[PDB]
This record gives structure tokens, sequence and C-alpha cells, in this order.
């Protein structure tokens, strides 16, 4: 075992393991089976385990075979020992986290001795097997029970299983773990996530009879209007083959058996050497079945029963199964018949305290959410999962894309192992294991050859090994450029909408275009699109245009759906959020761990919102009084959803209204407004439509809404002019000031800076920071990219931005006057922003102060065109005030960007002050909100057409800040209002991904605010 | 009613500046109570003779997205010569201005009108920044088209051959125009990004003699 080193040779990637096969609980009663209630026979060994750790293997004790070592500790199981602080967890994204040198692992390789004492019962040893099932070690493991080696697995993702029959004597028994940390299964697990190890899924004993049902598959295969099926049920036995055994397959919807088949064992003849005699096939005829799908997640269940002919049951085995076809033809991905359209998400397991232990509690919040946000389907991302998942999955209604535990992103060129045939082995191994085990579960419509790991023969080999063994479900695979050989689907990586590009070997063409290439006939959807690193998810509704435009654009699957922060402590043992490098793990790649819709903890992402919004199963279109309703749904109609209207002034309600919303799948509705009242005062009428859900559903809550839509009716422009105001405003020139008095309101402008530099209401001082123009934001995780300080990126935006010195220009003043007027006083300015001899931009104002006390700020900037577009023009100044509330009338309620907008309704909002701040765990610019005509905070008010956002943090506490914790609320409040604000883009987060339309490239900018006390 | 809209005055005033004089206005233009266009304008009028015309206009979100946002006069001067700093030489429009070059042109009048059989808007060139006419220069960011041609008479004129030079000069400046369209001549065939929807629009000019 010290001298062979199996974990360094691909070669071997199992001793002693037992077959792979579907989740058996091996029943002896057949009702308990139909139920899926607990079983005896199958016992969890999950709770308080021994454990120590060790430098490397060689360090291991020989006495911890046989007895238990004083020095290990009593840890819970399963558990990730990173997790214990036994050692650091690693994130490192491409770049292996131990040295490419293939098949060997470091010397150095962190060893988790696990042990446990346990009962087995008499009965369980005098008949029958008793094995024990590891489902989750990470990396590679050898097994001893009661100090005699048993066997050895590799592949962290799938169940290992072993027969300790003949090792396990009654009473005490002791279980012996050597969990090896680096194998050369490492080098096919090279994901993008945090590196850690140990015996993480569930550990059980299951009791099977001698005489056993080995493995089962069901298939369902219909006509052509899906009003008649047969389920096909082939079931393997092992033990000895006896004449009076039988197989019954019945087929059960609630508490009715549908269908009944009983058979002898014997299949039909093969070839020359005839037939499987330990097999047999059972064909049930189900008529009019309730068909399967993430829309309406009809179950059957099916039972195995292994018995004597006489009537004895030996054993029941059983599957939730679903009714469903997946055929792809004339290139489009058909379910029951009907073209999909994927929305899909990412998910890998991570848990911010537990690391990649997964629990029932967690994955059904995961679910509902991503249900409650209008997913229908989620890839593997990109190993096979806790089998929980699948059977949640078949239950709730998700498509999943099941995914082999195959990545190797860090090799040079990508495909280095799978081109080469001794990989493919340990390659075929994670492929057809998978399969094995999860080719029963009706969620898995699609099977994923793995991820990132380049195009290589073993590729098309384990590729053709799935169709061969599985018709049912269309192979796909990204890897060698997304349309290689060994898939069925186009399924690009952050391949844009209109954008080509054509890096060369493997090009990421404008998905419209990838279609049409001469030849291709496939469906496209993304395998991972829409990088929602940070603040992020820019452009996804241009993603939304495309999927519905264009029937063979299917959708994709967002990356992704959590971020993977883990859980540290400070000294006052107060929670914070890790990423990269901290845990003094390097190299490392530091927040691009953190990519989630949602935080480590479930809370949604502002983000989430816009994938929700664009994700809806209900379109609208408006033609002067009608909405038309447009369902997407391919399956059920709106049965469980009322339309709920509401016609607004300015936000001020005028009228509303529900109508029950009665519409068949892919149907269409018209709906007729009632004659609307008319408007007495001037502004604009939105109307707004919500779909809400008045039942509760297994997944979501009573009033729940599901979609929402937005326009503008009858715009009354104000014509009426303010009435004339008595008192008139008071300059006060000075050699250094200009002030201007009105009433207890006091205007301040530096002579020298060229800045409003102080306000008063009565006497006390309303700014902590001159009001100045701001060219800059406090940068993205998309502005920033794969740029670090010792790698330098010259073509991200922030880089463009530093080199051309927008950070660190200062402002020239070229103007400032004061004048006189009837009623007004009107101070002129103009600046320059200079860099190295270099004017980047002029900004001209005015600022008209009237009788009113109202104060009309004039704004134009030129932009030098050959400078890189800024990311805003407006301006900010640091507040005196802090308030609890912040009213605005805009876009909202939650954050929204120029280019992630489309679920933001306009309506007046009012939050507080700390909901105006996103805590995006890397800080940059947040909290912005668009199309806002009033903003309304403390005794301020500001109008116009602006965009802006309001914290206690500026725009330099943001960018020199690392993590969210580490920030310090200032004094009073920042406050950034910007005319134009630069799109945050998102299609990846790695080079530019703002396009065009949404970078402010005008040169000449314009916008015009009201400030006013009220 | 964008036709027959007629100009109503809200504001009206005037101020003398330190070393300028400042005229601010504002028009609504109005059809069956309906408020179409508000016009908010200032003229500044300083020592050197120039004359900054900054214009922000409002358009009703419900009313069909306008022609052009811009200003027009009749000019008494008729000058041989059109000279501009901007695309060309020929007429080009926002949908179609792609072969048009940015440059300094000299065109007869006569060229600065094109002779489409059944008359329309001609003879526009975008992206300006400087135009000569006579004594008249014209500065900022605009498109204009210049003739002997109202809008008027091309658009009641029939055919080119029934058309007459009035007296003078007809001047469109616009701050903003909207696409010509042609993907057919049977439907509405201008793409959202050239129909003007923006709702408020600015632009600034600078008249002056030379
Ligand atoms: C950084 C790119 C060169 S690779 C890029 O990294 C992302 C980071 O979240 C994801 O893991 C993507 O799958 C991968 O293509
Ligand atoms: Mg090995
Ligand atoms: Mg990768
Ligand atoms: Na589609
Ligand atoms: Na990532
Ligand atoms: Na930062």
């Amino acid at each position: 075992v010290l001298q062979r080193r199996d974990w360094e040779n691909p070669g071997v990637t199992q001793l002693n393991r037992l077959a792979a096969h579907p989740p058996f609980a091996s029943w002896r009663n057949s009702e308990e089976a139909r139920t899926d209630r607990p079983s005896q026979q199958l016992r969890s060994l999950n709770g308080e385990w021994r454990f120590a750790w060790f430098p490397a293997p060689e360090a291991v004790p020989e006495s911890w075979l046989e007895c238990d070592l004083p020095e290990a500790d009593t840890v819970v199981v399963p558990s990730n020992w990173q997790m214990h602080g036994y050692d650091a967890p690693i994130y490192t994204n491409v770049t292996y986290p131990i040295t490419v040198n293939p098949p060997f692992v470091p010397t150095e390789n962190p060893t988790g001795c696990y042990s446990l004492t346990f009962n087995v019962d008499e009965s369980w040893l005098q008949e029958g097997q008793t094995r024990i099932i590891f489902d989750g070690v990470n990396s590679a493991f050898h097994l001893w029970c009661n100090g005699r080696w048993v066997g050895y697995g590799q592949d962290s993702r799938l169940p290992s299983e072993f027969d300790l029959s003949a090792f396990l004597r009654a009473g005490e028994n002791r279980l012996a773990v050597m969990v090896l940390r680096w194998s050369d299964g490492s080098y096919l697990e090279d994901q993008d996530m945090w590196r850690m190890s140990g015996i993480f899924r569930d550990v059980s004993l299951l009791h099977k009879p001698t005489t056993q049902i080995s493995d089962f598959h069901v298939a369902t295969r219909f006509n052509d209007d899906f009003s008649r099926a047969v389920l096909e049920a082939e079931v393997q036995m092992c033990g000895e083959l006896r004449d009076y055994l039988r197989v019954t397959v019945s087929l059960w919807q609630g508490e009715t058996q549908v269908a009944s088949g009983t058979a002898p064992f014997g299949g039909e003849i093969i070839d020359e050497r005839g037939g499987y005699a330990d097999r047999v096939t059972l064909r049930l005829n189900v008529e009019n079945p309730k068909l399967w799908s993430a829309e309406i997640p009809n179950l059957y269940r099916a039972v195995v029963e292994l018995h004597t002919a006489d009537g004895t049951l030996i054993e029941a085995e059983a599957c939730d199964v679903g009714f469903r076809e997946v055929r792809i033809e004339n290139g489009l991905l058909l379910l029951n018949g009907k073209p999909l359209l994927i929305r899909g998400v990412n998910r890998h397991e991570h848990h911010p305290l537990h690391g990649q232990v997964m629990d029932e509690q967690t994955m059904v919040q995961d679910i509902l959410l991503m249900k409650q946000n209008n997913f229908n389907a989620v890839r593997c991302s990109h190993y096979p999962n806790h089998p929980l998942w699948y059977t949640l999955c078949d239950r709730y209604g998700l498509y999943v894309v099941d995914e082999a535990n195959i990545e190797t992103h860090g090799m040079v060129p990508m495909n280095r192992l799978t081109d080469d045939p001794r990989w493919l082995p340990a390659m075929s191994e994670r492929v057809t294991r998978m399969v094995q085990r999860d080719r029963n579960h009706p969620s898995v419509i699609i099977w994923s050859l793995g991820n990132e790991s380049g195009h290589g023969a073993n590729h098309d080999a384990l590729y053709r090994w799935i169709k061969s063994v599985d018709p049912s479900r269309p192979v796909q695979y990204e890897g060698g450029g997304a349309d290689t050989t060994a898939t069925d689907i186009i399924c690009p990586m952050y391949a844009r909408v209109d954008e080509d590009q054509p890096f060369p070997a493997v090009p990421k063409w404008s998905i419209k275009k990838w279609l049409s290439l001469p030849g291709e006939t496939r469906p496209l959807i993304l395998c991972e699109y829409a990088h929602a690193m940070g603040n992020s998810l820019g452009g996804f509704a241009k993603y939304w245009q495309a999927f519905r435009q264009y029937p063979r654009l299917q959708g994709g699957f967002v990356w992704d759906w959590v971020d993977q922060s883990l859980i540290k402590y400070d000294e006052n043992g107060n929670p914070w959020s890790a990423y990269g490098g901290d845990f003094g793990d390097t190299p490392n790649d530091r927040q691009f761990c953190m990519n989630g819709l949602v935080f480590a903890d479930r809370t949604p992402h502002p983000a989430l919102t816009e994938a929700k919004h664009q994700q809806q199963f209900f379109q609208f279109r408006l033609s002067g009084q009608t909405i038309e309703v447009t369902s997407e749904y391919l399956f059920r109609h709106s049965d469980n959803e009322l339309l709920h209207w509401m016609v607004a002034l300015d936000g001020k309600p005028l009228a509303s209204g529900e109508v029950p919303l009665d519409v068949a799948p892919q149907g269409k509705q018209l709906i007729e407004l009632p004659e609307l009242p008319q408007p007495e005062s001037a502004g604009q009428l939105w109307l707004t439509v919500r779909v809400v859900q008045p039942n509760a559903t297994a997944w979501s809550e009573a009033g729940h809404i599901s979609a929402w839509q937005q326009w503008r009716l009858a715009e009354n422009l104000s014509v009426t002019l303010p009435a004339a105001s008595h008192a008139i405003p008071h300059l006060t020139t000075s050699e250094m000031d200009f002030c201007i008095e009105l009433g207890n309101k006091r205007w301040q402008f530096n002579r020298q800076s060229g800045f409003l530099s102080q306000m008063w209401i009565g006497d006390k001082k309303q700014l902590l920071t001159p009001l100045r123009d701001q060219f800059t934001r406090a940068p993205l995780d998309n502005d920033i990219g794969v740029d670090e300080a010792t790698r330098i990126d010259p073509n991200a935006w922030v880089e463009r931005w530093k080199a051309a010195g927008h950070y660190q220009a200062e402002a020239a003043l070229l103007q400032c006057t004061a004048d006189t007027l009837a009623d007004a006083v009107l101070i002129t300015t103009a600046h320059a922003w200079q860099h190295q001899g270099k004017t980047l931009f002029i900004s001209r104002k005015t600022y008209r102060i009237d009788g009113s006390g109202q104060m009309a700020i004039t704004v134009d900037v030129e932009v030098a065109s050959d400078t890189p577009h800024p990311a805003r023009i407006g301006l900010n100044c640091q507040l005196a005030q802090v308030a609890e509330r912040v009213n605005w009338l805009g876009l909202g309620p939650q954050e929204n960007y120029p280019d992630r907008l489309t679920a933001a309704c306009f309506d007046r909002w009012d939050l507080p002050l700390s909901d105006m701040y996103t805590p995006y765990v890397f800080p940059s610019e947040n909290g912005l909100r668009c199309g806002t005509r009033e903003l309304n905070y403390g005794p301020h008010q500001w109008r116009g057409d602006f965009q802006f956002n309001i914290s206690r943090y500026s725009q330099q506490q943001l960018m020199e800040t690392s993590h969210r914790h580490l920030l310090h609320a200032e004094e009073g409040t920042w406050l950034n209002i910007d005319g134009f604000h630069m799109g945050i883009g998102g299609d990846d987060s790695w080079s530019p991904s703002v396009s065009a339309e949404f970078q402010l490239s005008a040169g000449r900018y314009h916008y015009q605010l009201v400030w006013c006390q009220k």
C-alpha cells in the first residue's frame, strides 16, 4: 500500500470497488418501497467520527489500523477537513493547485485519517451481503475494516462501494479510511472552485440478499402524440439462477397501481451465445400518461420486486418515474414534442460554513429560489451531485444537465490528457459510473462529458459510449470550441449575442451567427453565459431577446448560482466572507470565486431580479387599450395566475384591477382595459401589470409574483410656469467667494476651485465636501478583469482609465463669474480636467438660483474623443446630513444600471439608506438607480433626468478597500448624481464586455438638475 | 397635428449680463389641447457679436417621434457658395451618412439641393460644426440643409419642375433629425435607433457674422 502508490497511477482508479448502479435501499417490504419510506437495510454511518491529520501518507503510524489514535479528535462526518481548521482550502481557477507533473502529486500530500467504531447487528452477517457506500471522498482513499485492508477508490463525486461481508464481526467494528488530498485523480478535478478534501458526502451500510437486484434501467417511449407510452424496465440479478425466480415491475400513481408486469429471468437472444440469463426486461403499457416536465413534474412510482413465483419477496427496489421524451429533431431540443427554452443556471455544491458538504435544507432552499426566480434548468457544474439533488429535481421540476467529474483546464494545451489514450480508462470511469448511477432520474435530460478539458479523442469515444448506452438523452460538451463532434448541442461559454470573438482554433462566434455557419444544424444552448461576478449581468436582456427571436437559440445556463465565499472570523468573533488568498493560500485567483446571483448565505444579488424578469413565462404587448398576454409555457395552462394591473401618474395610483389569466400553453389572451380616468395634473402615466399566483405551490408562497412589465401611457407635459417670487437672492461678492443669500438659505461658490463649496439651511452646513464633477467609478469586477498588480492587462477598462489619468486628473478652473438678474443670481463656471498636458474633460456649468430658492444646475461636458470613454458623467458631494430613508421617483426598487434596468419599474420608491448600498464582497460602484426624475434625502430634493447612488461610502473608499467587512461608514452621506453612466457589462469578466451603445462616447454631454430644500 | 401645431409663448424675458445680453424664451406647440413639444431657449449675445443659442426640447412620449428637432428661418441673402465643416460633399442623413466624409466643403448653392422628381426634405448634411453662407457663420454640432425652397413649398408641390425659387434662402438647422428609412417604401422602415425617441433633446448654436 505504501509501496504501490496508487494515488499516482491513472491506471489504478479503484481496487475491489463494486459496480456502479442506481440508488439502492434493499427494501424487504413492497409497501415501504412504494411509499419511499426509510429502509431498515439502509443504515447511515453519518455522525461523530475520529479524525487525525498528517503531512503525508508516510507519516501515518502503523497502529492507526488496529487502534484509535489518542491524538485524533471527534469530528462530524460528512465534512471537509479544511472546514474544521486542519489545513487551508486553496482557491485557484485555471492553474492547478499542484505542480503540473502528471501523474505525480506532491510528496507532502495532506492525509486525512478517518475512523469509526460501530455496531453490526448479528442478523446482517448470518445471511446476505453487507456493503459500505462512500458517496463522496475527495480525492482518493484506502479503506480498512477491523484492521484488514478492503480496497481503494478515486473520483470525488461518485459513490465508492465495497463488500464488507467477510470483514465484519458481530458486536463492535472499526473502519479506517486514509484519505489523500492529491492523487492522479486531481488532474481531472481542476474545476474553478475551492480545493478541499475529506469524506464530504454520506457514508452508509447497505444490506442486500445474496440473491439480489444488482441493476435496473427504466425507459419510456411514446406514440406520435404522447397519448400512449410503454415503460420498459431492464432488471439484472446477482446470485444463483433459479426457475422459480421472478421480477414484478409495477407502476403506481399515488395509491393506484396503473400497470404491472411479471416475468422469469432470461432475456431475448442477443448473439450466437444466447442472451442474458441473469436479466429480464418488463414492458408495461400506460394509456394517457401524465407527462413529466419542469412545468408540471408528474411522477409515477416504479417498484421492482425480486421474488419467488409462489409469492415470497426477496427484495424491492424503486425509483420515481417521469414520463418524458428528450430528442433533438430538425435542430431543436424537444421535450415531449415541444421546443425547450432553457432558463438555466450553473450550480456548484457550496456552503459558506460546511464547504462542499450538502444537505436537504440548502438544496431545497436553492431549488425554491431558482424556481421563484423563473429558472427551469440547472447544470451540475462540473461534477455529478449529491444523490438527493436529482430526487429533488425530479420532484420540484427542474431540467438537469448531469456532468462527468472531468476538468483538466490547467493543462497545456487544454486537451493534453483528454487526447491521451492512457487517460481514457480514468476518464471513462468518470462518465460511465455517472450514467449507471443517474440514468433513471427523469430530471436529467442531457449528459455532459465534463468541462474545460479541450477536445480529445477520449471525448469522442465517451460521447459514443453514452449515445450507445442511453439513446434517451442528448450528450453535450463545450471543450475544444463548443461545436466539436463530441456534442449534440452547440454549447459555448460566454459567446456574445451579436459580437464575434474570433479566437484562433476556438472562436466564440456571435450565437446568432453560430447557428447558420455552413453545414451547422444543431441547437445552441450556452453552457455558461452572463458572468454574474460582482456588479454584473449587464446585457442580460440582449440574450433573452435573441433566445426568443431564434427558434434554435434555446437559452443557456447562467454563471453561476451562488458566490463561493467562505466564512472566517475576526478578533471579536465576528463573521465575514472570505475569497481567494484569505487563507494564506497562494497562488490564488482572489474574488473570481464569487460570480453568484446569490451570496453564500442565499441572499439575492440585485442581478437575480433581472434574470427573473427576463426569464418570465408570460410575454406582453400593448396596443392602446388591449394587453396581449402570451404564454411561453409549453404544457400547463395559466391555472394559478391572475393579472394585476395599475395605472399611475408619477407614482400616484389612479386606477387598478384584476383579470384572471386563462391562457393555453403558447397561446394568447386579449385583456381589454376599461376606459381610463383622465389625469388632472401634468406628468407621465405608467401602466404596470404583474402576474400573481393566488395559490401556494410546492415551490412558491401565495401571492408570489412571477412576471411583470411596464409601459408609458399618456404624457401631459407641464406648461404652467411657477408663480413669480417676491424675494430676490442677494449676491455677496468676495475675493475668494461668491455668497448667495435668500431667506435662511445660503449658497457659497469658491472662486479658486470653481465649485459650490457650501450650502446653509438656517446656519448649519450641508456639505462636508464641495459639489464637484465626477468621471470615474470605483471599478467593478467587469471593469478590472484578469488585471492584477503584478500582471497588467492594458485593455481592461480600469487600466485604460488609469493610463489616461481619469483617477488622478485635477480640475483646472477656466472661468467663474457671477451675474445678478431680475429674479435670480447666475453663477457660470468652466473647468478643464488635464493629465500630463492632455485635456480629458471640459465641464461648462451654470448655477441659476432664483427667488423660489431653487438652484438650477446646467452641465455640459466635452469628452476628448481619444480618451477612453468615461465611466460616468456626473457630480458628487459628501453631504453632512444622515437620514434614515431615501425616497425617489425612478427605476427601482433594487439597484439598476443602464444595461441592467429592464426588471426595475418606474414608480415612487422609499427605502432605508442601507438598502441603497449593495454589499458586494469585493466593494465597487454600487446601488445606482436610473431614470430617476426626483430624489429626496432629508431636507433635500433633486429633480431632472438622472442616475444616482447614495451611501456612507465614497468612491475612493470603495476602490481602496478589498473586502466589504473592512468598510467604515464615513461621516455624512456621499451622493453621486449622474446625467450619464456607462453600462456594467458582464458577458464575461476578463475582457471588456460593455456593449458600444452603453459606452459614453457621444463626445458632448448635457444634463440639468434642480436642487431645492423642501 | 405636427403640421398645424401653433407656437404659444410661455416665457420671454431679457437680462443684461456683465458683458452680454441674455434672451430666455419658452414655447409650447399645441394641438387639440395636447402639448406636443416644449422648446426652452436662451440667446446670449456678447461683445464679440456672437449669438449663442441654447435649445432644450421636451417631446411628449405619446406623440409620434418627430421628423426633426431644429430651427428654421428665411435669409434675405442669396449667395453663390455654401461652405461647411462637416460630412459631405453630398447629401447625407443619420441612417445614410457612412459614405460622407468630414472635411471642409465648398459647393454652389444649387448642389445643396437634391432634385428628386417628387419633392421632399433633401440636401441635408450631418455632423456639421461650422456652416458659412455669405456673411453668416453658424457653429456647433448640427445637421442642415440650405436652399431657395421652403419645407412648405416642397411638401405642397407634386413635381420638381413646378418648383419656384423663393426670395432669399431657406435654412434648416437641426440639432436632431430622424432617419429616412428605405428597407421598403410601403411601411415604416426607420429603425428605432434613428427615431427621435429620447423625450428630451439638447443642442446649441453660435451665430455670428464673419
Ligand atoms: C478567466 C477565464 C480566462 S476562464 C473562465 O473563468 C471563469 C471564472 O469564474 C469561469 O470559471 C469560466 O468557466 C472560465 O471559462
Ligand atoms: Mg490512481
Ligand atoms: Mg475551468
Ligand atoms: Na429559441
Ligand atoms: Na468562478
Ligand atoms: Na476595491
